[PDB]
């Protein structure tokens, strides 16, 4: 319930990063920033992180498993953000969240 | 509670239309389909319709007001979808939902 | 994307059932209807089903896995709804969704 | 901008407070904490705050109006949390968010 508020805070920060970037910077730049695979990864990751926050906040039985999946979502989205100019901060945030997701998924 | 299940069904259908089209057809086509104003309208409308469904399902005090706003979101999004090839079904759905939103917002 | 529109429709129906029942019938009845384990199962299942719908609608890479988990959520919530006579429709809906979740997760 | 990231941060904090309290402390205590009007206000307010954050993050045209409504949700939920033991922090947070909502709705 300390590593927990940590994972919640991290997943909400990452939700903000990925959803906020997609719908502002990426949408406004166009080009590679809105190519299906990259953009879908961003929206997918943002929803996973927001859904993970929710499941943790209600102390769901499946919170630990959901965060395990959120770690994969975060990792996949980091890879898709590495190639792009301006997306290196997002990719770092996603890798940071992925670590947090993995830590709390392995505690009880 | 009949006009109610109607508004819920309509807003969920419209959520599916706008969010599903944005993230599949629009994202895959590119061009006009991902221009910021049009795309933002689609994502905005989808979330409004999904949020309206939620507030109705929990019999929120603000459900009637939220649907009033959802009607405007739906109308605005219909206008943004009129110009675009393959978006005519979406635009019709948005106008249909806007009507449903307006009916239930004016009853008890 | 036929078994897919099926899973979407089912998960949205089940979201409606579990969230709508929790916040209306269960909240209004009280008693066993708002006991933590039962109620948390309901809210948890509702969010899983709505999250699953979303991930499927955007053709997320992880949609198959998420639905696998949604099947377990639905099954667990069905068990928690069995003991109350007024929750029999909810429990059936959850078992129906769990089947749909399992079909599409294996495609 | 600045007052914007402020409203987002505040609405997400308030979402955390109201949803996390409802589903933990309130659900676990029962009694007044799960009476329909109070509990519905908490869930409603949490969703309003989370929905407002979303609409702001995507720079929706309707973000200003939505936050206006979130301010009312926050105020109403604060009133419903004032009476209850252990809900004093929640009520303060709701009043704080309501102010933030009102600032950005007017800028
Ligand atoms: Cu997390
Ligand atoms: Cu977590
Ligand atoms: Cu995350
Ligand atoms: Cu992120
Ligand atoms: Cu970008
Ligand atoms: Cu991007
Ligand atoms: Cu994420
Ligand atoms: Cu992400
Ligand atoms: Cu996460
Ligand atoms: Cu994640
Ligand atoms: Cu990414
Ligand atoms: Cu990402
Ligand atoms: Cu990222
Ligand atoms: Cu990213
Ligand atoms: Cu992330
Ligand atoms: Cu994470
Ligand atoms: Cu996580
Ligand atoms: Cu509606
Ligand atoms: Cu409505
Ligand atoms: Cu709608
Ligand atoms: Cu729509
Ligand atoms: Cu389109
Ligand atoms: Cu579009
Ligand atoms: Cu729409
Ligand atoms: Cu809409
Ligand atoms: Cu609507
Ligand atoms: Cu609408
Ligand atoms: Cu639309
Ligand atoms: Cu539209
Ligand atoms: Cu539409
Ligand atoms: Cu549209
Ligand atoms: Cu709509
Ligand atoms: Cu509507
Ligand atoms: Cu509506
Ligand atoms: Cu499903
Ligand atoms: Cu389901
Ligand atoms: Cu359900
Ligand atoms: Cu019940
Ligand atoms: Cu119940
Ligand atoms: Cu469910
Ligand atoms: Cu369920
Ligand atoms: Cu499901
Ligand atoms: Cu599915
Ligand atoms: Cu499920
Ligand atoms: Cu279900
Ligand atoms: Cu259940
Ligand atoms: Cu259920
Ligand atoms: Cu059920
Ligand atoms: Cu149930
Ligand atoms: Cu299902
Ligand atoms: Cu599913
Ligand atoms: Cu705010
Ligand atoms: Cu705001
Ligand atoms: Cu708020
Ligand atoms: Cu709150
Ligand atoms: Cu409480
Ligand atoms: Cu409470
Ligand atoms: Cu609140
Ligand atoms: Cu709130
Ligand atoms: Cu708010
Ligand atoms: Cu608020
Ligand atoms: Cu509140
Ligand atoms: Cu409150
Ligand atoms: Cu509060
Ligand atoms: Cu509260
Ligand atoms: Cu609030
Ligand atoms: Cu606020
Ligand atoms: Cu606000
Ligand atoms: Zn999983
Ligand atoms: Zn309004």
């Amino acid at each position: 319930s300390k590593e927990m508020q940590s994972c919640v805070d991290e997943c909400l920060r990452c939700y903000q990063m990925c959803f906020g970037m997609a719908m502002t910077h990426c949408l406004e730049t166009g080009g590679d920033h809105v190519k299906p695979k990259h953009f879908r990864a961003m929206i997918s990751c943002a929803e996973m992180c927001r859904n993970a926050a929710h499941m943790m906040l209600m102390k769901s039985p499946q919170a630990r498993h959901i965060c395990e999946d959120c770690a994969e979502a975060c990792e996949a989205c980091a890879k898709e953000c590495d190639a792009l100019p301006d997306m290196k901060d997002c990719a770092a945030q996603c890798r940071r969240c992925a670590e947090a997701c993995r830590k709390m998924a392995g505690q009880k």
